[PDB]
């Protein structure tokens, strides 16, 4: 597409979210840089609001698609960088099993040089003292498949995935992510086939930094749709012996 | 600085310009918005004289580094917006290469609610058929950087770079920029370290106004300063694959 | 209009009142200087009469909407430009929540270079321990959206706002007002479409001054009609993409 | 060592590189995966500036020795997988006979989970009618040995090796490898004894692919270091012989 | 057939096999080299997940029949060669009397120039205090003939034979092996008429290796179809007589 031009380099990301859970407010600036040819994006977020009221990790999700890395033979799939510059809107719906949900609403979308993210959060039904408001989760982040496919009648795809979040007691918290992106532009987009997105992170704190945040390394590429390629291997394996 | 919360939102700009170029007096009047989070700049001026007796690329320098989008790690560098509310006093010559020269002196300052950019342009030696006054300059404009360097002296900054304009003929115009800014008020202000503003700029015409005018889309980002986070990531990805 | 014309500089004000609150006598005389084209008013206000028998902030809207800021894009709706130089009648209702009312007929006009504002207030229902006639507001005031809407039956414009005055307490004191301007002259006057005013003021005293006095600063800018301009940015910044 | 873990499965790996052979300037972008159990490297290249100005042959071997497959017994000799995830620089110089020579910097390292490979090429001095460019070269590929040693004073390795080409006319153009690996990373690094790497490298085209590109099929394995097992076969026959 | 060409000197052989007998799981690597031409193995297994927790000689046989010795007149009864570089299937069910099984599935191909044969094995049934989990079993090994059969229908091979593993107390130990081998590849092989392949393990230890292993060293050899030769001795010894 005419939009994977934009991420050949080294892109500027700004991303801005405003939240209210159980009635907590809090707004978070991050920035940092993605490079979707290695499929990597290097964030740190500030809250500015002061303490941030549910843990850093139930955030990762919510605070950059179009920086996956899609293999060349899947350059037909990737919905996200099509939708460029014009961006497209994701929207979630987040269960944290046996506990509240997040909805949130996002426009990614480029201005000018900086790939800019702008979301507003919705959080409701916590428990007081569940792994969210209780700040029972650890402060790391498992990796996971993100699964995609085409939403023809919406223009866009729809998203499904659970996330695993580790709590300081050795359990696991469920948060299953519901999605839809829809691009905001009119020109065409790509609208894949069925495939996954493997995720990777890490995440950490900058030494310097006295306000609260969360340094974020991201490591995304795309599979789950192969061209036969081991056919072809198989054959020269064969050849060769064949010859020599 | 107190002076860049004066900027955490969309400020509406006034731009007020009055010039004379070899004796030719024109007048230009200029609203828009700037969103200095996005270091985004929309702005339509107009010839309130008449016809432009010089190309509109050839003023777009002269038309507010106030709406930088200055990183968070950069903060401190921002002199611009610490001059705020009382503002800067902005000075330049402009030479154009075998060409004349704009001499400019503008204040920018807020009057309430209200970004304003009063300015007086007084341009001399230029030739009947150079770029300029034979018209030959394209309507259109490169992406360029904006070098900054303290003036402890001044109490403010020096300012140089060099614009390249795009000629018919397929050759090119520069313009070499010396400037700096003085602040208005008593006040402390931020002296910044070495650093350069990376600008990217469009042109277009509103196709409903029969005025003379242009309408200018712009972005500013401040570059430059680093504070080690590539080593903070290097670290993140040295103890992922240590624990994976 | 050719009334804007009489506005592109600063002009000088002259305002007087003549007031009766409850049967309380009082007169004011107010100087200072407008500048249409920045939205800005500085005045300074002085009770001729001895002191003042009711607050100076109630007496803020009372005492030059001719000096709003109207963007080039609604040039076509500014009424009180256009009534000039031989101006309209403003005539208002103020209603003090739970208290007394102001009735007042101003002719606003230009004498010479002088933008004269002359006025007579009636008050009446105060109550003797209300906000009011106890003098229970701060020295302060509030920002405000001033609806204007068209009246064309008597070629003129009806206004609707509601003031904010803060009381020592902590509480709010509503003054709703209700407005009409026709215009004095027999020429053509501009009918605007329905928008704002968008106001900022700011009250203090002249240290060196020992009559009963207000000083008031204040910027009045036009708002509410807009002519696409944020679709014509859009394609600036689809089209910078589709080439760079 | 710790980074032999990182090669246990199959390993996806990315290939990056601009080049520029007599002022003629190219761009490959590679991708495939790695299996170091089997020694075993399945990649395609695909030239993104339109067609490879050199044959792909004199390529290969620039286009991942951490893939090696090291016996048990040669495993504290394996220096490039004990450089990772950090990584290593790969230098060359490479001398094609009665030609012109090739000169390559690469850094191999870990990007989350891919194994990448980005390179710079500089060719210069190659005779416009020579094999190289004058593309006499079959796209076929022989199999080599790799020598390997030890360099202390730079905590890296020296190898060197000679390809064979195969030239249309039944001749063979030599080009003479010189090479030289240095850790990125500050960790300790295994500095090996005397050893070779023995590859079998298989080229072919991918029958749906339309641009310019290369498949490649390789197989590389560790040799020249023994551990005496030989004796110990020689005295377990001897054993079976006396009691049977 | 095209496949014992592969075989004419040492070729180099890995053997990987994850394993679970009765939820006790585990995985062994091994490595070293066949020459066909003599039916002789010598390799080396390492437990690569600690100790091995079933006696190493109940493994002997799942740890390589293309390499047995097929003599000249029986060359065209080698199906193990003929499968070659594509390789084979290699499926088993062991019953160790009175005790439990062994179900196992291997691939046997080429992977460059090394044979490599993948394993997965799978053990229910086995008692506590039985031979095998016991660890009863002598580290030693008999001589068996191993039966072939044509399987005409799955274009393969059917193998049946009797292991016997001394036991401590000189008693034995049977393992009733049944073997079904299918080619992987798609190409002619050889199906053989009935016949056997005589074999002779020997086990050992490396007397500088720490971690649980076993080396083998194995002659396997095949027999039971003959040519006339006898016929023609005999009348060789009947003519010499005949002139001397």
């Amino acid at each position: 597409s005419k939009g994977e031009e934009l991420f050949t380099g080294v892109v500027p990301i700004l991303v801005e979210l405003d939240g209210d859970v159980n009635g907590h407010k809090f707004s978070v600036s991050g920035e940092g840089e993605g490079d979707a040819t290695y499929g990597k994006l290097t964030l740190k977020f500030i809250c500015t609001t002061g303490k941030l009221p549910v843990p850093w990790p139930t955030l990762v999700t919510t605070f950059l698609q179009c920086f996956a890395r899609y293999p060349d033979h899947m350059k037909q799939h990737d919905f996200f960088k099509s939708a460029m510059p014009e961006g497209y809107v994701q929207e979630r719906t987040i269960f944290f099993k046996d506990d509240g949900n997040y909805k949130t609403r996002a426009e990614v979308k480029f201005e000018g040089d900086t790939l800019v993210n702008r979301i507003e959060l919705k959080g409701i039904d916590f428990k007081e003292d569940g792994n969210i408001l209780g700040h029972k989760l650890e402060y790391n982040y498992n990796s996971h498949n993100v699964y995609i496919m085409a939403d023809k009648q919406k223009n866009g795809i729809k998203v499904n995935f659970k996330i695993r979040h580790n709590i300081e007691d050795g359990s696991v918290q469920l948060a299953d992510h519901y999605q839809q992106n829809t691009p905001i532009g009119d020109g065409p987009v790509l609208l894949p086939d069925n495939h996954y997105l493997s995720t990777q992170s890490a995440l950490s704190k900058d030494p310097n930094e006295k306000r609260d945040h969360m340094v974020l390394l991201e490591f995304v590429t795309a599979a789950g749709i192969t061209h036969g390629m081991d056919e072809l291997y198989k054959a020269m394996a064969k050849e060769t012996a064949a010859a020599k």
